[PDB]
């Protein structure tokens, strides 16, 4: 039993809710919140900018130190950093950005990072400003993630479309 509430169950292990991931993180304090990161951990907009703003820029400060030490992530890769006031940990995961021409096949590799964590609160990778089709992202999520994932979808119209078209 966990503290996630109001989710619709899509599969044995994938759940979905129309919610603001920032507000959901603030209420649940999950062990892991996933950030829709880029390879530079520059949290300017989309989910990343919203999460970072909610940490009063502490996420960005920590991220800049991480990059200065380790260099950029790989597209499809991830790193675990602090969750600050939102979660115990933040798993920064880099999905491919279609608006940069990155290969969409890397979306499966990106979701594989979720399997290293038993339970996660997450957005749909490569959705929103990353330019992928969220319906495709949900399909890859369901077919790749085996751990328990609670997906927060900010846009109500998109949420209803994701549920209604789900196979
Ligand atoms: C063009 C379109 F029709 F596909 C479209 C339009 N608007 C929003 C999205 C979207 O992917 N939203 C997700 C992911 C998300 C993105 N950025 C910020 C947050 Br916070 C959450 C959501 O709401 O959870 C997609």
């Amino acid at each position: 039993v966990n503290s996630f509430s109001g989710y619709l169950k899509l599969t044995d292990n994938v759940y979905i809710k129309n919610a603001d991931i920032v507000e959901e993180a603030k209420k649940v304090k999950p062990t892991v919140v996933v950030n829709a990161a880029n390879v530079y951990l520059k949290h300017g907009g989309g989910v990343a900018g919203a999460l970072n703003k909610a940490t009063n820029n502490a996420m960005q400060v920590e991220s800049d130190d991480y990059i200065a030490t380790n260099g950029p992530l790989k597209v499809g890769g991830s790193c675990v950093l602090s969750g600050h006031n939102l979660a115990k940990h933040c798993l920064h995961v880099v999905g491919p950005n279609v608006n940069k021409g990155e290969d969409i096949q890397l979306l499966k590799s990106a979701y594989e990072n979720f399997n290293q964590h038993e339970v996660l609160l997450a957005p749909l990778l490569s959705a929103g400003i990353f330019g992928a089709d969220p319906i495709h992202s949900l399909r890859v999520c369901v077919d790749t993630v085996r751990t328990n994932v609670y997906l927060a979808v900010f846009d109500k119209n998109l949420y209803d479309k994701l549920v209604s078209s789900f196979l």
